[PDB]
């Protein structure tokens, strides 16, 4: 039926949902077509809020959505900056393949 | 009613669950009540993969499921020595500590 | 009519039916063209496992319908290597004869 979400703060939800760790809620709303680009009040992310978590699985669905990693958060820094922010080599290298994928 | 799973490569089809991130699918099964301990065919316990992969998300739920440390591996590499080669110092800690406990 | 496998755990798949005995299983999956150097989670070719077993016949046909020898494993262990490991010096005649095949 071609139906969406549309609702208030979804990006914000998703940063929440990423918060509680909902990897298959994640996923299941990305195949119906949610936004992961729609950061939070703080203008991060589910992609910077991930990276931040070392969430390299849960960032790794985000970027298959389509979460964007030269998007910056308040403090103006990319997912992959919150990815080394946490250290989790395994989704920093994924998120500067992403990232450098992106730039083109 | 008192179900049980009984299953041909149980050590197998856990590593691989392990492998494949299905954490909700550990929940069910550790909520079902599974060994947290069968080895698959090269002898490695579910927490074995959970650590070689630095799940320390994941590697925590087969932790409090009482997956063992001390079971090395067809190499030597026990679960606690899987965190160390993927690097996670937070799984090897967690690890330590229960292989600690485990030692008696 | 064109029909596949389109199984997954390939190397799961592979490493088991070698390792479980039915070596003729594994046999019929070849005759499908199962490529035996399939994906593993723990990178653990089917003949790796084999070698290290102490079994010879059945890595032996395994190989013979193609292998590879030079494969590594996630500790880049090669099958060879891991006949060196449980020290199967017919495995490792064997598995050294197939290594310079291959390389060559």
């Amino acid at each position: 039926e071609g139906a969406s979400f549309n609702l208030e703060d979804s990006g914000n939800f998703l940063c929440t949902t990423v918060a509680k760790g909902d990897s298959d809620f994640l996923k299941r709303l990305l195949s119906s077509g949610m936004n992961p680009n729609s950061e939070d009040y703080d203008h991060r992310t589910p992609l910077h809020v991930a990276a931040s978590e070392g969430l390299f699985l849960m960032a790794k669905m985000l970027v298959e959505a389509g979460a964007s990693v030269i998007s910056k958060d308040r403090w103006g820094n990319s997912p992959l900056d919150e990815a080394r922010l946490c250290g989790n080599k395994k989704l920093i290298k994924l998120l500067e393949d992403v990232k450098n994928a992106q730039s083109s």
